[PDB]
């Protein structure tokens, strides 16, 4: 009866993207073809509450998760949240043939030791049979993917606090991957292209190459918009929320441009320029067709602009958005001028879909 | 622990088989992103008297035409979406203990199921689905239950297997033809959330009228008439046999006499027929009017048969394309597919329940 389908298949996840400094809601749905943008809304963290991908001030995140709930006034209650790559390693082994689900569970959990750095207690398996090997049909080809249990369960006592589940626990380079394939028609088909995604985040920023879709090179700075806000802080003496407000608002002085955010633009052109000629020096791809610029920092003015000017590459930010429909509960405006930063949470929410 | 996605979920691109009177269609979708493709399509015909009505009574045949659809194909995919009609599942909802898991459900849902359900207890093939706490009363929860007759999913399965493919869903055909409906959108000019569309599938010995009310389908009826009169038709008149004829529909080779003495005629006996449904749906609810009439099946090829119906009708009328915004593959062949567009609806939705 597992194959029954006599009842119309019916099942929505939440995106929940909780980064060093905010936590993202999006909510997604659709009819055909066509992606329809159901809820959104964010919510700060307090300080080091999240340090890295680590949390480390559970009550923090749970309080930030429960308020941006209510912000983004939806009813859904399960969600998809994510680990980092580097957190996640992936391994293929082949075993035997003719095994059912249970044997090879039972096998997999004793032998992902001989695989796997973690001390063998505090590991997170998961795995899935590809097929039969090729050279032997007496073997089957197995993929294996691994982390440490503590990413997974502070991630469920997180969601739990704010009365959320977990339904899937996603890697962010799968759900970069989701997001990216709704660019298509923002860039030709996503299909054919080799493009350099740079998420600029607070502190972190991560560039991702994807070929014909698939992420095939990935690297991660220390870098981010973090150091903007810091220089605004210093120049003109505001907190961390007022510099934050400031960027987006514009209320700053006169200064500013030539001061603090141009040199900071630089330095985020030196950043993206020293990615790629890692990612070229790194195999057979001499060039990208296009940079895409994801993180909120890629809402910066003309960044995108110089980044062109000095890289010679396309270049565009991010928006999943474009072709898609929205509730009218959700700022349009809003939205819009937050969809770079919204990529994580847009791929987390995709994988309702999956 | 099946919260667990370290490894990415991919891979589960189903074939859209449908099985019906006449023939077998297969249809194979890929898709990027939110855009769909074509990867494969074949049509089989069936011997005669394998399937009668939406029986099948001929399991060998039936098989051994799902084996043809799949060398003309060329893929590599074994897995399948097959479907039942609509009128073979039964739809209720009941009333159930609550703090019982899916499984505990299941187990005890055979002997709650059999009150509410016309078919016998072990011959039956029920799917079921939790709504929620119920109204009345909120320590019990309300269960949606489908049912059929076991037959109908095991015949399905086993001629499946005789081509070496497995049904891993087994759709009914009204959700299929949802789904395909629903990417006709940019053709008709107006988003499908937001539209009432009359949809007559013309087959070969079969007519339906659909009629999709943003989306969801909220009035269905069918008769026995369809493009095998036409046929029977050019059987008799010109002594040609069913394949000849059949052929000669399409290709069009015939006696001057064939326009004004058996194609017209035939013509207009689709309008009474198309004609009389909608009446009949009228005056079966709210609904003075619908904005579209669309053509599906093969018989909709007819050429101005979409213009004749709108015309003695008075609503538009549009021939079926759900291949509109897709890519296809290279294998594909486009002008085939185009012509044969109108017939593959709910190859296209059953194809299309690999992505739910
Ligand atoms: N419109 C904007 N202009 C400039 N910077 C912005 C804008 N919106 C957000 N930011 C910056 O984006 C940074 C957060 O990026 P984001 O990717 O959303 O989170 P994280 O960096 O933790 O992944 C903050 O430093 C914020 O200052
Ligand atoms: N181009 C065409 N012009 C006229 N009739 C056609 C054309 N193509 C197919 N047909 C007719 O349509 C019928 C096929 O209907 P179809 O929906 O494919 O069958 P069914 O749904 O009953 O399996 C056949 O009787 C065939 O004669
Ligand atoms: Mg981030
Ligand atoms: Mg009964
Ligand atoms: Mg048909």
């Amino acid at each position: 009866s597992h194959m029954l389908g006599l009842i119309k298949k019916k099942n929505t996840l939440l995106g929940i993207d909780i980064s060093s400094t905010s936590v993202k809601l999006l909510e997604l749905s659709r009819s055909g073809g066509r992606y329809k943008v159901e809820a959104y809304a964010v919510e700060p963290l307090p300080p080091n509450a999240v340090v890295e991908k680590n949390i480390v001030e559970l009550e923090g995140v749970g309080q930030a998760l429960s308020r941006v709930l209510v912000k983004a006034k939806t009813n859904l209650k399960s969600a998809v949240v994510a680990v980092a790559g580097s957190a996640v390693i992936t391994k293929t082994i082949e075993m035997e043939a003719g095994l059912s689900e249970d044997e090879l569970e039972n096998q997999l959990k004793i032998e992902a030791d001989q695989y796997i750095p973690y001390p063998l207690e505090e590991v997170a398996i998961d795995f899935e049979v590809q097929g039969l090997s090729a050279r032997n049909p007496e073997r089957v080809d197995v993929l294996l993917a691994a982390c440490r249990k503590e990413n997974v369960e502070v991630r469920e006592a997180a969601l739990a606090l704010a009365g959320l589940t977990a339904k899937v626990v996603d890697v962010e380079a799968y759900a970069l991957e989701r997001s990216y394939a709704l660019l298509s028609s923002q860039l030709a088909d996503t299909d054919q292209l080799t493009v350099a995604v740079v998420d600029i985040g607070a502190t972190m920023t991560t560039l991702s190459v994807l070929h014909n879709g698939r992420t095939i090179y990935t690297r991660e700075q220390l870098f981010g918009g973090r150091q903007l806000t810091e220089e605004i802080q210093r120049r003109y003496g505001l907190s961390v929320e007022e510099a934050g407000l400031a960027k987006k608002q514009g209320g700053l002085p006169d200064d500013y441009d030539s001061e603090v955010l141009r040199p900071f633009k630089d330095a985020v052109v030196q950043q993206v320029s020293r990615s790629l000629q890692f990612f070229f020096a790194a195999g057979q791809f001499n060039d990208v067709d296009y940079i895409v610029l994801a993180g909120g920092t890629a809402s910066i003015q003309d960044l995108d602009r110089l980044i062109q000017q000095k890289i010679g590459t396309p270049t565009l930010v991010a928006n999943p958005f474009a072709d898609m429909a929205l509730n009218g509960k959700v700022n349009a405006g809003a939205l819009a001028s937050d969809a770079p930063a919204l990529m994580i949470a847009c791929g987390l929410a995709l994988r309702s879909f999956d």
